[PDB]
């Protein structure tokens, strides 16, 4: 009994789709889907994505209403494609995979992992569901998160925030940690050692750290003077320079919550997705310096610190490789007679 | 058990709703119902009508597959909805009615003709399925058919010919004929003597009496020297006048089909639906005459002789009323010095 | 003289349809109506009805402005028609009647409200017009609301609150308080005595009692033990729980208001329309608890304290029916020995 | 060099897409695709697939315009994808294949077939290119077709005619009989004897035996003497019934055009796809009787009478499987006396 | 190398149209643009104009983004077209010119301005890019702008904001200020003494002088005290009454600032467009006064001190005409005895 009155059925008692059974009346028009509610009609979902507004109207209503890894994690690591369930992705409105497995007839490429198809992807496993750990020991490309630890194999700790129904968050109410395991033809492979972004808005701006706080209290050289950051250019990567009509460097997402309190400006996010590294073009509102092309973001102050702690202060120029996220970041380094002049993420 | 998948699984099946259970994938794109046959999407219904995609394909699916009459018949008796049934305008693409009685949820004024909100409205019925017979003697305003006699009533003999699947036909291994009842606020109304339409295409034009065969074969002198008819102007009514920029007559149709197959020409609708009377713009094409409203008829030439034999040649112009398709419909006649000029239903 | 461009013309001139005569150029391309000025194409309306892009555009250019009952008023009551108006639901961002009386060709069903086929529905009469109580008299099946009182008539007090352009007011310019009468069949009816909600909002939220204004300044501790409700788990149904991954109660709106300067959440209405009763899909952040349907109503605080003090105690639990908004509301109640459990809206 | 406006251009200048390099201006707009000849604009393709319009404007102009085999025959082999090239089914007026190989980015899941994702799919190859030959042999899953022959394998003659164009001919100018190969998991088959459909229109029929031409010109009667055919039940299944309310027989469509030149009728092709067995509902004009569901297949009149003169006649009803297009197609069998009732293709 | 790949490609890179070689895949599907990114579709551009949606794509990139004279300004002189460049008008989300010369093979008229069909058209130039101020000392209609003096013309001072990227400042890393010249059919034309709007918004309101400041600060009865303003009817025109149902003045938009901050209301800017006088429909909460059509303009405080007390209190009926912004504006002026009742902008 998979049809489409029934799942708007189960939107209008549950809010998602529950498997209860019943049926409703729906009115299509206009990638809109509409119901009669005592004699009107209401609205239900709006599809803005690349898909038939009932096949994407079915998946949202099936998505996953549990503490979940990013996206970002998710495409850093090679995920393809996930099982037996569906990833919402909030910041596009559309699904985060375009194909399923064993979830809707039109998008199911195979009912079950282990079936022949499915052996070059990466399926994406929940070890909270049962007997998902033993399909991720018998499957060839795979990752699989557990909040516990799983016999046998080395666990890596992921991030201690997850999104719940698009809200990221650090749950003290549920775990939002996970220990992730990832298989390649086969080979179980050895995650590296990274650091992690702390995904946080510009609105809504929280520190997590003493020297974060020192930071949005204290002036400029009041914070260079302690925290004996001289010749490491942190006027320019963090604070910026609005002096002339190109904008300087301003590469944290902190040096971004600093200025917005004292003076507002515009962001334009031209490739609206979730990334480790986002561009927005700024247009200073106060002074009128710009930039098209503004690569930030979002680490702790503690971690930049001891990241631009540890390089060498002699070659004019070189590439630094860090990774972040479970993914290699490119920087460039600009050094003068023994102090750095830029360090920004590489184009 | 009623749901979009359902429907098109008899559709795919049956061909039409026919109450069987099972479900098939369905695909909504731009006022086009998909489904997916093997592994490739297959177009199965096109939306033309002012509802929604889905209800109009439902609609669709449960149309009346038995003879019915003529979509102008109903209209000129008034009939503003239908019983248990959807009656499917062919010629618009669309349902001739838009409410229904038990049929469809979204389109569902009522589940029983007898609720008091259907006693205003004139309520169609189909004798010849059980039941039919009582509620229109309990009916307040109602059209009734059948085949046969139904006792205490007086019947009224209907026209030769009905609709099967969109065909216009006089049937022989099924019976077209039906006998017509109708009532108003309670009180049973004899229906008057009238004449019908043939209804009868131009490209496949068939003639149904001797006058009729004599007219396609015979020239136009031979044709009124026999027969006499003289003085009643046929030549400009129905063989019609192509020697000036405008076009003379012509509004028999049968004048339509002799002209057709010896110099085809051009013809726009312009108002695309099934009324007694229809109006084209014509171009001759052969010699450039023309007419923006043309009122043309199809009846039987030898109704048109009875009814022009039996007018009053004296006056010089007079509005006459004929009851045709139970309906009146009014001509013109401008008569001069004992003979007819023209004679053509009036705009 | 009813035209598009026409009523275009009372748009941009006198902002709705004031009977002005004028034309002005207007181009139609996807649910959206444009018009040229100064040479330049300027967006005028947004079809997000179910209705025709002209003719939604009509209607909400003929739409009420005046003071008028809120939707769940008007739904509570067995209302299905406006006479000569139209009342705009801004929420839906569509008319809360979808048939009209003299208003437009396209949607109306009869010209003036006493016809035969207006007589089984129940049509709205706006008492500050003149003739609409003569209507109502001769109306069988209709609502009527006053300023003041109506000779021979008992009648009911309605809210103090009124919607006006879409914004709800208790109008001191304006009187927003009406008088309610209403017949059924013919016979006049008394309309029982009831509770109002409030209908107040999450952000701009404003107390209206002193037992108001302590809850939300006081802590939740020294609010129980004055006031002096103990037993009755205002801890859970006001206050909510935050601790089990599921949220606890939260059915009150005054609940909602605490939380918001404290810790902000996200709320989910899945079917965005004008009920007594609302359920929203919350997920509180910070510690991550969520529930899927939460039934929230937002009564006056010491309302909702005179109704829970006038129950029994002693049942392990019952049923209980209250009336809000001239419609019986039923209530989960629960109890255990001297004490209540829980006590929520039926679902 | 992969542009919109690199593709227009050799529309416009060659037809197809033939890689002359050159620019011309485009308009998008509600799935139609337009261009600027001289100031004005022309309209160039319609999109009447599930695609994007921009992506099936390309895949169209990629289209192969050479002989290629019919539908219908590649899905009976399984046919999953084809190798650097589109295979456009004419009447779906949408690709036979939704993914490529080497053909356009937005559609290709790999370069070369060669790739690891293109293992478990059955591969089209076209032998008349250089290099797809050695590609074959390397392949695990996969379809040849060649003019002459090849050293090594065992070839299998397919059918005489082939689409050209969307043409279904056979050529003599260029050369229409191709000869099969298949591997599945490596190792090569031996593909069975068959049954080929001869693919002909209703109103462009004409015989390809002399059996055929006897039985267009002859009488019923004069045809079942002669060749001997009494007690098979050719005079229906073939001719027809027409008798009753529902209609005989009519499946070998050699049958449909006899009748159709003598009284023309109805058919409805629900599910237009190219297959070996179709359905069509169908409603005769003359007499008025009709069916649902009326199985049709298009076989050589020697051929069907070479299976029905091979069966038993002694049993009731059983279940006959014939291999037909390279599968077997099911019929049902029915048997009494000694003779015939029907035999007509298994729903 | 104009293509529509090449134009998503600098979109993604640089943020705008750079002239940098390059492709990315794209799909066009409801006016709105998409490309794959890492195996996902990332939405680009959403087609709000009257354009087809790849024409709109191709001119929002190829926009400004220098400091650019805002849209009333340019509406206010007679400019027509802009030579060699894009002014998007952020308010619309459209251009401010429907006709290019040399940006868009679509759009483009003609190559170079100097072609003899941009001659009666009124061409914008701008003097900051090399030739242009050659151009219009050769050019029969026409507008310059330039930073500094051009020898041998006589300039007028601009407005002290400007536009960039949407964002109205009085820039100090920028100029934003302009010198302006006129051509009318080849003779230089005076540009007449003027006043200039501010261009603020309400909700982040700041004040430019001391007179505003104390405006904001103090009392209605203080402010009108001090900087002598009895007789001149501020309390209705700037204050406003919301006393009476239907509001009375309040025609500056620093006394919507003031309100604002002290009680919320609602606005209707049923015409979005850049003009000099604005026309808003207020509804003022708390009371339920409300005006359908406020006309409504943004002067410094000074300006509007100065103006009023230039003119005579003896007459009603007069009609004022004041010049702002390039362009005379009508003012009407009611008095009583010796004091001024209303001081409007006229409808």
């Amino acid at each position: 009994h998979m049809s489409l009155e029934n799942v708007a059925f189960n939107v209008v008692n549950k809010g998602h789709f529950d498997g209860q059974q019943g049926e409703v009346p729906v009115s299509i028009i206009n990638n809109t889907v509409y119901t009669k509610v005592d004699g009107v009609d209401v609205e239900l979902f709006e599809n803005k994505t690349t898909l038939p507004v009932n096949v994407a109207f079915e998946l949202w209503a099936k998505r996953n209403i549990k503490p979940v890894p990013e996206v970002k994690i998710l495409n850093n690591l090679g995920v393809d494609i996930a099982a037996n369930t569906v990833i919402w992705d909030y910041k596009r409105d559309a699904p985060a995979h375009i194909s399923t497995i064993g979830v809707c007839s039109m998008t199911d490429i195979a009912k079950k992992p282990t079936e022949t198809i499915c052996a070059p992807l990466t399926v994406f496993f929940d070890g909270r569901v049962d007997g998902q750990v033993d399909l991720f020991r018998n499957a060839r490309n795979g990752v699989l998160i557990t909040e516990g630890s799983v016999k046998g194999l080395q666990p890596s700790v992921g991030p201690k925030q997850a999104s719940l129904n698009g809200v990221t968050l650090i749950g003290e109410a549920v775990k939002t940690q996970f220990n992730y395991y990832k298989k390649v033809d086969g080979v179980v492979q050895q995650l590296p050692e990274t650091y992690f972004t702390q995904s946080r808005n510009l609105q809504e701006f929280k520190p997590r750290s003493q020297m974060e706080i020192d930071f949005l209290e204290l002036a400029m050289d009041e914070f260079i003077e302690r925290y004996k950051l001289e010749g490491y250019a942190f006027e320019h990567i963090v604070y910026g320079d609005f002096s002339h009509s190109q904008l300087g460097g301003l590469h944290l997402l902190i040096g971004l919550a600093k200025r917005f309190k004292e003076s507002p400006f515009e962001l334009q996010d031209f490739i609206p997705m979730d990334s480790t590294v986002k561009n927005y073009f700024i247009t200073d509102a106060q002074t009128g310096s710009s930039k098209c092309v503004c690569s930030v973001i979002d680490l702790l102050l503690d971690d930049f610190v001891e990241i631009i702690k540890s390089q060498d202060l002699s070659v004019v120029s070189k590439v630094v490789k860090v990774t972040i996220d479970y993914t290699e970041i490119s920087f460039m380094l600009w050094c003068k007679d023994g102090h750095v002049e830029t360090f920004y993420p590489k184009l």
